[PDB]
DNA sequence: CGATCACGC
DNA sequence: GCGTGATCG
């Protein structure tokens, strides 16, 4: 009676296929792409059952009872569930509460991972974290049936008990439908985007490897002659001592250890000495080898050559996804040797084509809306270039007078307001004076006054609220808002300025994945997502469907949420993700 | 591990 | 502002 009681069964029976459940089907491999479950877990009005894998998945009533939509789960971390059975080819439905997604809307910052981690929240402690079970990194396993079982049924239980005090309070939020009608629909959507996965042409990037490789080896014997010496060129302090030691580069600036060789500090340096260019050359052909060539075939399967990426959808403070194993929303584009990686992610089947399309500057989009700038509206209803425009207001210039140099600066005010960074912020951003960065910002506020007001009240409104919120009532608690210490204080508000732009800027594609899905089922369109990077969509279509896409694609992404400026989506095709430009 | 740096939006 | 990850020591 401190154990819990459970059946182990070693068949199923209809008692374990009720209408309402808690379930759990465990994959303890982080990473579930074709991974084992290791055990079942059902709680439900008749009682706590374990059942083994081999058992379950084998039975014709528990597959179809999974399958059944009308059959009601209660889960945490469906989708990873979902993946590793559709890797089985079995189809999980009726998942109408996922305690993972609750948690995150309830409170992002709690970091919830797991069952033991929700159930705190609630004063609810009949349950183990599952480090504590699993162990962590190395030493991870599996335990022996009965240890495993115990657990699987606890956080069964625990589900089964989470449910409606998470649903009243996210209810009392009024982020309700936001569970219900968002975050769970998405959860599918990425289940099937991941499990689709994105095709590699392995040759082109083993081939890019070879032409890299060579290109290391020869600027590695460069920046040798000219330290006269072998070094780790990798060792952040063995490159210091090379730098400003026995070169004896002048310190621009130090960090803890030593002295900064950031590429900032390394450019400003490379005058003084020919080695400099050589290391920021060498820096930029290491991490395309490293993170990119080596990374990617390290986790293609050999078999299909697809990478499956795995989108964290409970991680991010602002509501964004990210994306691991690898991370598809950090592949390189602005530099043009980074930019060729793509031309290796190619359509999965022959005649297929890589569709992507973005909202133009959704970030502006939606501060012009929560801010209600006349100004900033105007300008985006005039579809005006944004940063042209912020320069002809804050340096007081015709579109004409606009240097390229004027419009460089003015976008990185764009992102200053955005960040709601300081004077000190703007001015290690620009390399230019605090003084000078605090005339930009005043001008900016005198061109867009009602964003000036916007950033006021909602950091006013976060100390008042506790928590600022987006669109879509997404939130974030910000208690650093009222801290003493100035750059703890400074820290928050700057969230309580960029949360609800991020933020609303994540609900709204988010909506668009869920609308254009619809969509495309509708149509009866081939088309399926691939790849969401924060305000970008790349699908994967016949060739004969190019043409309905490019209305079809920018039409739901613009009309997912009515503002009051519109939304703007670019669009574009190709045989490689590359050429989708 | 955590500090640093480099890639993305 | 928000992320992932390769690397060193």
């Amino acid at each position: 009676m401190a154990k819990m009681a459970f059946t182990l069964a070693d068949r199923v029976t209809e008692e374990m296929l009720a209408d309402k459940a808690a379930l759990v089907v465990e994959v303890v491999e982080e990473n579930y792409h074709d991974a084992p479950i290791v055990g079942i877990a059902v709680v439900n009005e008749h009682g706590r059952f374990f059942l083994r894998p081999e058992t379950a998945l084998a039975d014709p009533q528990f597959v179809a009872w999974l399958g059944d939509e009308t059959k009601k789960k209660s889960m945490f971390d469906s989708k990873r569930a979902a993946v590793a059975l559709k890797w089985k080819g079995i189809e999980l439905c009726g998942v109408s509460f996922d305690l993972l997604l609750a948690a995150y809307l309830l409170d992002p910052a709690q970091g919830v991972d797991d069952v033991a981690a929700a159930a705190k929240m609630k004063q609810y402690e009949a349950v183990r974290p599952d480090e504590a079970v699993y162990g962590k990194g190395a030493k991870r396993a599996v335990p022996d049936e009965p240890v495993l079982a115990e657990h699987l049924v606890r956080k069964a239980a625990a589900i089964w008990e989470l449910e409606r005090p998470f649903l009243d309070e996210l209810r009392r939020n009024e982020q309700d439908r936001l569970l219900v009608e968002l975050e769970q629909p998405l959860s599918s959507i990425l289940a099937e985007m991941e499990f689709a996965g994105v095709k590699v042409d392995t040759k082109r990037l083993e081939q890019m490897g070879k032409e890299l490789a060579e290109q290391l080896g020869t600027v590695e014997q460069r920046i040798y002659e000219l330290a006269g010496q072998e070094f780790n060129i990798n060792s952040p302090k063995q490159l210091g001592v090379i730098l400003f030691e026995k070169l004896q580069l002048p310190v621009l600036k130090k960090t803890k250890t030593g002295y900064s060789t950031s590429a900032d500090v390394l450019e400003k340096l490379a005058p003084y000495h020919e080695i400099v260019e050589n290391i920021l050359h060498y820096r930029q052909l290491g991490k395309l080898q490293s993170t990119y060539i080596e990374g990617l075939l390290k986790v293609v399967r050999p078999d299909t050559k697809k990478v499956h990426t795995i989108f964290n959808q409970a991680l991010t403070q602002t509501g964004r996804l990210s994306s691991t194993e690898p991370n598809l929303q950090n592949i390189p584009i602005r530099l043009e040797e980074g930019r060729k990686i793509r031309q290796a992610f190619v359509p999965s089947e022959s005649d297929w084509l890589i569709f992507a399309a973005d909202y133009s500057q959704i970030e502006l989009r939606v501060l012009a809306h929560i801010a209600e700038d006349d100004n900033l509206m105007e300008a985006f209803r005039r579809d005006l270039d944004i940063h042209t425009k912020t320069a002809m207001d804050i340096f007081q210039v015709s579109e004409d007078e606009v240097t390229p140099n004027m419009r460089r600066q003015a976008k990185a005010v764009n992102f200053g307001i955005v960040y709601g960074m300081s004077d000190y912020g703007l001015a290690q951003n620009l390399n230019i004076s605090r003084k000078e960065a605090a005339e930009f910002i005043e001008r900016y506020f005198e061109s867009f006054p009602g964003v000036k007001r916007y950033m006021e009240n909602i950091v006013q409104e976060a100390k008042q609220k506790g928590y600022v919120t987006t669109l879509l009532h997404r939130r974030r608690y910000l208690p650093d808002i009222t801290s003493r210490n100035f750059n703890v204080r400074s820290f928050a508000e700057r969230m309580a300025m960029n949360t609800p732009i991020q933020g609303s800027a994540a609900d709204i594609i988010k909506k668009a994945m869920i609308d254009l899905n619809a969509r495309l089922k509708e149509e009866r369109l081939q088309a399926h997502l691939l790849l969401q990077v924060h305000d970008e969509l790349i699908l994967e279509a016949p060739k004969e469907e190019m043409e309905r896409l490019c209305r079809l694609v920018p039409e739901v992404m613009e009309q997912a949420v009515t503002l009051r400026v519109p939304l703007k989506v670019d669009y574009h095709y190709g045989s490689t993700w590359y050429d989708a430009k």
